[PDB]
């Protein structure tokens, strides 16, 4: 009931009862809130409500202190101060941007912009409010009761009347009833459970609405610049394999936190693991939001770091298959590999946060809150994909607004830039370099002469709002008959439904651009499917085409992005 003012820290008894997070506000700031927002309920030890029997006045602006008690204009005794006077609200110990965060629905880009240009304590209020709003939206969707069980991977679903139906992709994970987490794909729907259970008729699912704990730690601890490598002990014996990164490893030791922008295939994983071999005594916690990013860092560690000082942290509520080849849940091993939402309370000489474009400010805060560390290293690329903002429907979230790390990488620049792509044919490296990296990404590899583009708008059908372009898959099928080297290709599109159709007609393995991020394939077939803002997003486009080691076929809908592709054009 007595805490700190989320805007000026000042001690106060005053929470806003109208904010969903109920932040402590100081008298000077609590006024400036209630006098310019629909937010009028103020909380103290007791609520600022008229104390007269059967009176319903709760608006702080219509209330007075009557002795030690609160009354409205109609019930106040002659000797009474108004609670709102001279720019203050009476409490104990006696904002434009705070007002916009407190009252916004988080459906506009400008909301996320402001949640990332604001002060550091307001970034935490913002991140808390957003996540709370995100969760209380999941309740708004309808329950799914099973009508008929076809098989071991298909069923027919009965949806609740009046309440909307959530998108049926891998992004929306249901909880069955506690018969374990479950996902769906498109009257026959494809059902995939985190447990192998006899999925009964009349069993039901609901989206796992989790309780939003409060944030305490900043997104970014304050910066500290040192004169010498602090708390770390470098080798003089460092294998030539990691010689490129020695100057960057010494930057990491002479600062509190460092930022690494590594475009696709520029040696992020290599740099992360190479940090351990350069500071061989140092205890390192490797963390990312997804299980895939943490498992990728594990594969790289398996190759270069001793398996007996590596532990993969797996939360008891197991949701996906994880990296098996380390000791599981040994928190005190020199090398710990853990998703942000499973991080234990511990310390470390270096923390490496990877896939930073996928981190929210909520994730950036949790990390600083569970790990106390000499050095924090932030690895990713603001030109790759952000965490999905399920509430955002209006405006596009630019990369400088993804999180505080990406804002730093986009404003003042990253500390370290890996500038040579070793993965992609020059045609792909030259294209993305001009598109998202201001011509600063360089091609190691030669032009493959296996990078083709076809401008083919086709026909767009829709499985609800997820898009399909059968003619674009038809063009692919025709290409494959003449190009049997591509039979091994991964099919990629911005749409699950397009992928579903492509799986059946082509037989190729299938990835959404978003699920493809971090992965690499010899040959890639990309159908843009539509020319919407989703499919023309330059970040998503950048990821789509940089998955390819040898060849790529791009069937394009967008004249703009088609023209920019420095690929051999095809006909038909
Ligand atoms: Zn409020
Ligand atoms: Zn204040
Ligand atoms: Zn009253």
């Amino acid at each position: 009931a007595v805490g700190a003012c989320v805007l000026c820290n000042s001690q106060t008894s005053l929470r806003c009862g109208a904010c969903i997070r109920r932040p402590f506000l100081c008298c000077k700031c609590c006024y400036d809130h209630v006098i310019s927002t629909s937010h009028k309920l103020v909380l103290s030890v007791n609520p600022y409500v008229c104390n007269a029997p059967g009176c319903d006045v709760t608006d702080v602006t219509q209330l007075y202190l009557g002795g030690m008690s609160y009354y409205c204009k109609s019930h106040k005794p002659p000797i009474s101060f108004p609670l709102c006077a001279n720019g203050q609200v009476f409490g104990l110990y006696k904002v434009t941007d705070f007002n916009a965060i407190a009252t916004c629905d988080w459906t506009n880009a400008g909301d996320y912009i402001l949640a990332n240009t604001c002060t550091e304590r307001l970034k935490l209020f913002a991140a808390e409010t957003l996540k709370a709003t995100e969760e209380t939206f999941k309740l708004s969707y309808g329950i799914a009761t099973v009508r008929e069980v076809l098989s071991d991977r298909e069923l027919h679903l009965s949806w609740e009347v009046g309440k909307p139906r959530p998108p049926l992709n891998r992004n929306y994970v249901f909880t069955g009833y506690q018969i374990g987490e479950y996902t769906f794909e498109k009257d026959a729907v494809v059902y995939r459970g985190t447990t192998t259970y006899k999925l009964n008729v009349g069993d039901y699912f609901v989206l796992t609405s989790h309780t939003v704990m409060p944030l305490s730690a900043p997104t970014l601890v304050p910066q500290e610049h040192y004169v010498r490598i602090t708390g770390l002990y470098p080798t003089l014996n460092i294998s030539d394999e990691f010689s490129s990164n020695v100057a960057n490893y010494q930057k990491v030791g002479m600062q509190k936190y460092s930022t690494l922008q590594g475009p696709p295939g520029t040696g992020k994983s290599h740099f992360a693991i190479g940090l351990a071999l350069y500071y061989p005594s140092a205890r390192i916690v490797y963390t990312a939001c997804s299980h895939a990013a943490v498992d990728a860092l594990c594969e790289k560690a398996l190759k270069y770091l001793p398996i007996d000082k590596c532990s993969r942290i797996i939360p008891a509520r197991a949701r996906v298959e994880c990296f098996d080849k380390f000791k599981v849940n040994s928190t005190l091993e020199q090398y710990v590999f853990c998703t942000v939402n499973a991080l234990p309370e511990t310390t470390a000489d270096i923390v490496v946060f990877d896939e930073i474009s996928m981190a929210t400010n909520y994730d950036l805060s949790v990390v600083n809150a569970r790990l106390r560390a000499k050095h924090y290293v932030y690895i990713g690329d603001p030109a790759q994909l952000p965490a999905p903002r399920t509430l955002l429907t209006k405006g596009t979230l630019e990369p400088e607004y993804f999180n505080s790390v990406c804002r730093l990488m986009k404003t003042i620049g990253p500390d370290m830039f890996l500038g040579t792509c070793r993965r992609c044919p020059a045609e792909i490296v030259d294209t993305v370099s001009a598109l998202v990296y201001d011509n600063k990404l360089k091609a190691h590899k030669d032009k493959s002469a296996q990078c083709f583009k076809m401008f083919y708008k086709g026909v767009i059908t829709h499985d609800v709002s997820s898009a399909i372009n059968r003619p674009q898959i038809g063009v692919v099928r025709e290409f494959l008959t003449r190009n049997p080297a591509w039979r091994k290709a991964v099919f990629i599109s911005p749409y699950n439904s397009q992928n579903a159709v492509a799986s059946k007609i082509l037989g190729l393995p299938t990835q959404t651009v978003d699920s493809s991020q971090g992965s690499e394939y010899d040959y890639v077939i990309f159908t843009q499917t539509t020319e919407t803002a989703h499919s023309c997003n330059v970040n998503r486009f950048n990821v789509a085409i940089t998955r390819a080691k040898v060849g790529i076929l791009c069937i394009m809908s967008d004249r703009d992005l088609y023209d920019k592709l420095q690929f051999t054009s095809l006909e038909i």
